[PDB]
Parts: structure tokens; sequence; C-alpha cells
């Protein structure tokens, strides 16, 4: 379970980091 | 405690997957 | 270690919520 939890939260931060980059670009392109 | 963490972890991951979907749609819509 | 995982999960959720608000604003202004 601990591995399971560490892996899922890592995955979460990695995808969150990536979406922040995408949102930052859309924001610039937009208004 | 560990169980309530898993709960938050799985919830965060689900919302991240949804956001990915929202962002793919926005990137296409905005171009 | 449990506390580091809890910090990470909370940061993960904070970012997620924040991205939901950013996406929500983009969608309202996009159209
Ligand atoms: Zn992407
Ligand atoms: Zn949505
Ligand atoms: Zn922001």
């Amino acid at each position: 379970r601990m591995k399971q939890l560490e892996d899922k939260v890592e995955e979460s931060l990695s995808k969150v980091y990536h979406l922040e980059n995408e949102v930052a670009r859309l924001k610039k392109l937009v208004g």
C-alpha cells in the first residue's frame, strides 16, 4: 500500500505539473 | 489514516484525468 | 513518511482545485 500510495501521488503531481503548463499556454493564447 | 490518504490520492487522480479531458478539448477549441 | 505523503497529497489537491478554477474561467471566456 505505501508503494501504491507513493506511486499514485507521484503520477498525480507529474500530470498536474503538465496540465499547469498547458493551462498557462491556453491562458496566454486567450485573454 | 492510510485509508483516508488513499481516498484523497484516488480522488485527486480522478479529477486530474477529467482535467486532462477538459484541457484536450480546450486546446482543440482554441487551437 | 506518512506526513510527507499527506503534504504531497494536499499539494496535489490544491493544484487540482486551482486548475479546475482556471479551466472553468477559460471555458466561460472561450464560449
Ligand atoms: Zn498535454
Ligand atoms: Zn469538467
Ligand atoms: Zn493559475
